[PDB]
């Protein structure tokens, strides 16, 4: 855990869940009755990581959850979005009631877990489907990403003419639907200076939509998009690797290993998120909420001069260690420079197990194959045929072709 090694202190939430008995017991109980009232909310999480068909039953009445009364909404959102990772098709017809729900985050919770049982849907569930689609923009943006992802080519005619809706998040999702599901790719030119955008929002959607594109041909434009490498290894595993079968065509190892290395000196950065090369400068842009601007701040860190850079290393890892976005930028710049002085954090970072610092995990073990740690190697096989995200499940893969 970082926080033993850091001055900052990343606070976890634990919190005390239910047995599955208890949870269905309470999940449709008047809250106003219960001796802890909050029991009420964890119940569904609690069926969501259980296997009984009566826990989905249960899921299924809390999913139909009267919306009179205020803790019946909460309850009836958590039931809707454990239906999604419960993946059984029965939690359709639920699902759909809520499509007409008041609450619209219950609507865009349902959407999503549609999208996650991807049953198949009668013409009439399409029909329902589309009725929450033109509620608001981002509830539309999440209605069109379900019918691309869910690939349904019968609403072709509702999504095609927003491909231009004036907000590029709400046309950008509908160029990928007919890129992907109508297979008119020629609409996500839009997406390509938008990658570069000067708005974080439309940069970051631009990114995920590229990848719901199946459009392999701008794999070129994720590598350098100044966008956090989670989300464009996403997308670009999406183009390279369509059904996840942890392959990826050598044809674009060149491109994958450039993106996943993810070098802040080659990126399309603009100079307004390139700071000066001074220490609190660094810091300040390492601490900016988006990644553009800490791009910036680690790639200027990386044009100090390397007896200040590793001072400089030093103060802001004691400081920011635990933090989970710094924590990969220190990681990166010591295994992209190949500061040999620096291995213990590719070491630590290849290390950690915390899902939250998974990204540094690829950076480390990139920097394992450019500091030659041959020692890693144990640590790479385990990561080559256990590690849950696929990208750095394939980084270690190539790390170990090589070192």
């Amino acid at each position: 855990d970082p926080n033993s090694s850091s001055m900052a202190e990343r606070f976890d939430n634990l919190v005390e869940g239910l047995t599955e008995e208890r949870a269905m017991a309470v999940i449709l109980a008047d809250p106003d009755s219960l001796e802890r009232p909050v029991d009420k909310y964890m119940a569904a999480t609690r069926l969501g990581a259980s296997n009984s068909e009566e826990s989905l039953d249960v899921l299924i009445q809390a999913a139909e959850l009267d919306p009179e009364h205020l803790f019946n909404r909460i309850t009836r959102r958590k039931a809707i979005d454990a239906l999604g990772r419960r993946k059984s098709p029965k939690a359709l017809p639920s699902l759909f009631k809520a499509l007409k729900c008041s609450d619209e985050a219950a609507v865009i919770n349902s959407v999503e877990a549609i999208t996650k049982i991807d049953a198949p849907l009668t013409e009439a569930d399409h029909e329902k489907l589309l009725e929450a689609l033109k509620g608001e923009d981002i509830q539309k943006r999440a209605v069109i990403q379900a019918f691309c992802r869910l690939g349904v080519p019968g609403v072709i005619n509702s999504i095609s003419p927003l491909q231009d809706d004036s907000n590029p998040l709400v046309a950008g999702a509908a160029r990928a639907y007919m890129s992907k599901v109508a297979l008119q790719p020629d609409g996500l030119e839009v997406l390509i200076p938008q990658l570069v955008d000067p708005i974080a929002g439309r940069r970051r959607s631009a990114v995920i939509d590229l990848g719901d594109a199946g459009d392999v041909t701008r794999l070129e434009a994720l590598v350098t998009a100044p966008v956090s490498m989670s989300l464009r290894a996403r997308s670009a595993f999406q183009l390279v690797d369509p059904d996840k079968t942890c392959q990826v065509p050598e044809k674009y190892a060149e491109l994958i290993t450039q993106l996943l290395q993810d070098n802040p000196q080659q990126l399309k950065l603009r100079k307004e998120w390139i700071c000066d090369i001074e220490p609190t400068e660094i810091e300040n842009n390492l601490q900016h909420r988006d990644e553009a601007r800490q791009y910036g701040g680690a790639s200027s860190l990386m044009a100090m001069p390397k007896a200040e850079r590793m001072i400089l290393i030093n103060e802001i890892k004691e400081k920011l260690w635990s933090d989970y976005v710094t924590h990969y930028y220190l990681t990166a710049v010591v295994g992209l420079q190949g500061l040999e002085e620096r291995s213990d954090l590719i070491r630590l970072a290849l290390a950690e197990t915390i899902p939250q610092y998974t990204k540094s995990r690829i950076a480390a073990a990139w920097g394992c194959l450019r500091l030659g740690l041959v020692d890693q190697k144990p640590l790479l096989e385990e990561l080559s045929v256990s590690a849950f995200w696929l990208p750095l499940k394939w980084t270690c893969q190539r790390v170990l072709k090589q070192l």
